[PDB]
């Protein structure tokens, strides 16, 4: 009912460790409830929100082992290099690792330790040994990044047996009932705290729009004309639905001399390091990017997201457009889209054998074109999927405005109802 105040000690923690001034709401609720009630936590965070301080601060703050286990092995190690940065020290822990390296998370140098499912469940009395030498402040199974995952998952329910006393932090994506449920059976969690951050984004616009034919002249909106040069309004996202379209889309970009990079999933971590360095330092305004996470791509003042095509489902996109203001500025999120699009073709769905994964397939590709027709308000559409009920539409300030998305914009723009209170 009722949370406390972090107090001083813990306040001044996360400013010499993380660098912010105060918790943000649900987080302090996810980190009180692991720090000083020891409790399991099923946290629903929306991206941009912080979920990595949630399970990097305790362990940081008591000086003792916190446990992250995630499938994304780069992503693992894009946090480790952020939190030596921070004077925080992590490492990403596996087989191929030395023996040496072993002993040092014995000895207790590593605050975060980073591991796979699969790492996890063949070293069990390995952490009982870090729970019994140095303790363990939380586990953290991420899973909020989960793609066309199986056994790895479902070993995990040994955790609360081994190590009974250690809270458990699952992070996810929705706020589904069916997926709460799920994931209370496969941890074994114990009355586990629910918290939800909301899904909304208000300084991101939403608009949907069809392609013309030709990749420059699609773009062309989205570029203004220094009197030397062509150049987009500000730093640019540009998803592309495979590495194809990325070099078609990369070499019109070169036509107009475009600062530009790409961003691939096999990418080395010097690869990865450089783009960021690039893309924060603005010496490229725009990256072409095939997935939707890591460093590259982590920059807080990112004006416009343009998808080059229709989205695989809303999961993708809204982890797509979530990158887009993440200082709080104003942002648009642009489709540009054509029936034709890869991410819409149900003919190719035929070809791969797993059957109701091409049904969900098939719901996903239905449902993503149901919202690139819709004539609605598309952040009414986004909210309700992610709340998994229908949001009403207005609740929010921003819902109903010409911020909101081009289908409030152009209603608004028609003798719209811009409603009072
Ligand atoms: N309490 C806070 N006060 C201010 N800024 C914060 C706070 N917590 C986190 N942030 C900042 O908000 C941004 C989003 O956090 P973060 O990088 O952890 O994203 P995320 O939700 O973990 O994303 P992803 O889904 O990609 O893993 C970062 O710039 C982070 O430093
Ligand atoms: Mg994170
Ligand atoms: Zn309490
Ligand atoms: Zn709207």
């Amino acid at each position: 009912f009722l949370w406390p105040a972090p107090n001083e000690e813990q306040v001044t923690c996360l400013k010499m460790y993380f660098g912010h001034s105060s918790f943000k709401p649900v987080q302090w609720k996810v980190i009180h409830s692991v720090l000083e009630e020891r409790r399991d936590n099923v946290a629903v965070m929306a991206t941009g929100y912080g979920k990595s301080l949630c399970f990097q601060y305790p362990p940081v703050y008591v000086g003792k082992i916190g446990l992250v286990i995630s499938p994304l092995i780069s992503l693992m190690e894009d946090q480790v290099l952020q939190l030596k940065m921070s004077n925080i020290p992590a490492c990403f822990l596996g087989s191929a690792q030395s023996e040496n390296v072993l002993t040092d998370i014995k000895l207790g140098k590593y605050r975060i330790v980073y591991v796979t499912p699969e790492y996890c469940s063949g070293n069990m009395g390995l952490l009982q040994q870090l729970e019994a030498d140095i303790g363990i402040t939380l586990i953290a199974v991420d899973e909020a990044h989960c793609i066309s995952e199986r056994d790895s998952f479902r070993k995990l329910g040994s955790l609360k047996t081994a190590l009974p006393m250690v809270p458990i932090v699952a992070l996810t994506a929705t706020a589904s009932s069916s997926i709460r449920e799920d994931i209370v059976r496969c941890l074994n969690l114990r009355n586990p705290q629910i918290t939800c951050t909301g899904f909304d984004r208000p300084n991101l616009y939403l608009e949907v729009r069809r392609k013309t034919g030709n990749i420059l002249q699609d773009l062309q909106p989205f570029l203004v004309k220094t009197s030397s040069h062509w150049e987009f309004e500000g730093p640019t996202i540009i998803y592309c639905p495979s590495r194809k379209m990325t070099q078609q889309v990369t070499g019109e970009l070169r036509k107009l001399n475009l600062s530009c990079g790409t961003y691939h999933a096999g990418m080395s971590f010097s690869t990865r390091k450089d783009i960021h360095h690039r893309f924060v330092r603005d010496e490229i305004q725009c990256v072409i990017a095939t997935i939707a996470f890591g460093m590259g791509i982590n920059k807080a003042d990112i004006r416009q997201v343009i998808h080059y095509g229709a989205p695989k489902d809303m999961e993708s996109y809204y982890q797509e457009i979530g990158r887009a203001g993440r200082d709080g500025l104003q942002s648009s999120c642009h489709v540009l889209w054509a029936p034709a699009d890869i991410n819409l073709n149900r003919h190719l769905l035929t070809e791969i054998r797993n059957e109701k994964f091409r049904l969900y397939k098939l719901k996903m590709m239905a449902k993503m074109e149901k919202y690139l027709h819709s004539s609605r308000c598309r952040r009414q559409i986004i909210l309700s999927h992610f709340e998994d009920k229908q949001v009403q539409k207005a609740s929010l300030g921003i819902m109903g405005t010409e911020k909101c998305c081009d289908n409030c914009r152009s209603r608004l723009d028609h003798g719209g109802r811009l409603e009072v209170l």
